[PDB]
């Protein structure tokens, strides 16, 4: 089995692009500057 739903509980500093959440506002701040920037790749003439 898994363990799961136990206690609430939600870190005031959490992203919405994903699903990853944090305690310090320093790890959010620049983990926010994570979902921008570097694309996968995508075109081949490019
Ligand atoms: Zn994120």
């Amino acid at each position: 089995g898994s363990s799961g739903s136990s206690g609430t509980g939600v870190k005031p500093y959490g992203c919405s692009q994903c699903a990853k959440t944090f305690s310090l506002k320093s790890q959010l701040i620049v983990h926010q500057r994570s979902h921008t920037g570097v694309k996968p790749s995508g075109p081949s003439s490019g």
